[PDB]
């Protein structure tokens, strides 16, 4: 067999640092940075936590790997941004994997894979599919901001590419942090958009067509000659341009002491809401410039088989959009379409050209470590909380969800990706009209408006959603059908909208089960699904994480492993 281990984050200014083993074409672990460090997006770092662990998930060292593989062309950047390219490959490898972490006799092969290469070998070579046409849309690659190409007998082909400083993600990031939400939390204005009305789609910015977009604002070939990318001119020439045209000029960020929580906290000055409809224009604008792109390499490909993958690959809502579309029959996006899955699409890209055939991901994110009843008890045992160990578990955590209550869920590998799917996740009532506002409000102290969305299970999908197809990652959404357009409060919208998660019972045993048992409660065996966190930690990965975060929130009850803890409601 052959085994490659794909990286993902440099110490210098990057992002999104995971690790990714594949073992004869299938995926033997997957972690992100940021998941095992506790430092949300994985910054400025090797990704030295998830690569000790894939390789301890493996039972291997790095001896015994034939590759190493990087989802970037480091040295290009730093030949053509930074002034030549330092480090021979042993140098480069004594910082991805430092040998204190790393042991290892003599040196495996490296491979640095160009991003948008790595990109799209995430989605072709994971998606079931034998040919389609490939749409990477990004931040920035090591030039390019978007690449079209054609995906076919094994081969990716690029047919075009759009300069950096046309970035779509780039755009919708500064957007989100002209509107307070932040650069860094895209998905956040993707969620405000829903609840604004979209005056001008150009924002007197861009100009569309048949094949995607121009934009007058700035100069497509502009580069930035003290960086290394093209975000801050980027972020220059849009602030300026939104302060020209929006009648709001961007929110600022206020840094005061809260004597209530005795720290500097970060606010905004503006309520973001306030800015709801640039942010349904900036969604209409992105949604209408990649319509263009994805109609275009389907027409030229031939295909009528859709890979996204990309940053811009996690706008749910523009999936969808794209999948009703009448150029599209079939669409593949990795939950991974991040940078984060640049680990896995380079060790792919690698694994492939030494012959090896890719697996399917086959609905399941579930790549992360797990825990065994002993490690759950040991980390149970260090709080001395008092717990239970239920017969059957799963039948108790239907029932909880039923009454209205919200349960931690942490259950064998974590996912992978910026979603829980039923490993990682707090769980309510699908078919509670309070439920929505019970856990934006007084669950995870965040914004009111909010979305939330279902698991349910993939035998009755086809009941539930207009699709009858398989939607394992709650990276697309869709219709419900006319029986179950009020059934489902808390995580179907008004307009009969959702972004579901398809569960098999081979994709997740238990969790397959316990929908299940809360089918047999409340009708449908749906329910509501979202992150173990709060906005201020990345999703819970250890028991340890588990515990911590179920003791500061006002959770009810949660399931680790066999174990189930219940809020000590005792004066
Ligand atoms: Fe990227
Ligand atoms: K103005
Ligand atoms: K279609
Ligand atoms: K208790």
């Amino acid at each position: 067999h052959m085994r490659v281990l794909g990286l993902n984050g440099w110490p210098r200014d990057f992002h999104d640092a995971s690790a990714a083993l594949l073992v004869d074409g299938r995926i033997a672990a997957f972690a992100e940075e940021e998941r095992l460090t506790r430092k949300k997006h994985g910054y400025n770092t090797a990704p030295v936590q998830a690569a000790a662990f894939c390789l301890a998930q493996a039972g291997l060292t790095v001896d015994d790997l034939d590759a190493v593989a990087f989802g970037w062309d480091l040295p290009a950047m730093y030949r053509e941004r930074l002034g030549g390219w330092p480090h021979s490959d042993s140098e480069a490898l004594d910082i991805l994997l430092p040998r204190d972490v790393f042991p290892r006799r003599t040196d495996p092969p490296l491979h640095f894979v160009q991003h948008h290469l790595a990109h799209a070998a995430s989605a072709y070579y994971f998606s079931g599919e034998d040919r389609g046409a490939v749409l990477i849309v990004d931040g920035q690659g090591e030039e390019e901001c978007v690449t079209l190409a054609h995906a076919e007998g094994g081969k990716i082909t690029v047919l075009d590419t759009v300069p950096g400083a046309w970035s779509l993600g780039f755009f919708y990031e500064h957007v989100s942090e002209y509107t307070g939400l932040g650069g860094d939390n895209p998905g956040k204005l993707m969620g405000l958009a829903a609840h604004g009305t979209t005056v001008d789609e150009t924002l007197s910015a861009f100009a569309f067509d048949s094949d995607g977009y121009r934009l007058n604002l700035i100069d497509p070939q502009a580069r930035d000659p003290e960086d290394w990318d093209e975000y801050s001119v980027t972020e220059r020439a849009w602030f300026a341009h939104l302060e020209r045209i929006y009648r709001l000029p961007p929110n600022e960020f206020v840094r005061r002491y809260d004597p209530a929580k005795g720290r500097v906290v970060r606010d905004t000055r503006r309520d973001p809401y306030e800015y709801r409809d640039l942010a349904a224009t900036a969604q209409a604008a992105l949604e209408r410039a990649v319509f263009g792109l994805a109609d275009s390499v389907l027409a030229r490909t031939g295909e009528r088989t859709l890979f996204v993958a990309g940053g811009v690959g996690l706008n749910a809502t523009m999936n969808g959009k794209l999948l009703t579309r009448s150029t599209v029959d079939k669409m593949f996006v990795p939950p991974v379409a991040s940078d984060i899955g640049v680990s896995l699409g380079a060790a792919a890209a690698v694994a492939v050209e030494l012959g090896d055939r890719i697996a399917p991901m086959g609905d399941t994110a579930a790549w992360g470590p797990e825990f065994s009843p002993d490690q759950v008890r040991a980390a149970l045992d260090r709080t001395g909380l008092a717990y239970r160990e239920p017969a059957n578990l799963e039948r108790e955590v239907a029932a909880l969800i039923a009454s209205g209550k919200v349960v931690g869920w942490a259950q064998g590998r974590g996912e992978v990706g910026p979603r829980a799917l039923g490993q990682r996740s707090l769980l309510g009532s699908a078919h509670s009209p309070t439920m929505r506002d019970h856990i934006n409000l007084r669950v995870k102290d965040r914004e009111w408006w909010r979305p939330f969305a279902p698991s349910m299970l993939r035998s009755v999908s086809d009941q539930v959603l207009e699709v009858d197809a398989d939607f394992p990652y709650m990276i697309m959404t869709t219709k419900v059908r006319a029986a179950y357009a009020e059934r489902l409060p808390s995580v179907v919208h008004e307009d009969w909208s959702t972004r579901p998660q398809t569960v098999t019972e081979a994709s997740n045993p238990r969790y397959h089960r316990m929908l299940t048992e809360l089918g047999d409660l409340v009708g449908d065996p749906v329910c509501l699904n979202t992150s173990f966190n709060d906005r201020g930690e990345p999703i819970v990965s250890s028991p340890a994480d588990a515990l911590l975060t179920f003791s500061r929130l006002p959770i009810d009850a949660l399931a680790v492993g066999p174990y189930l803890v219940t809020k000590d409601l005792r004066h």
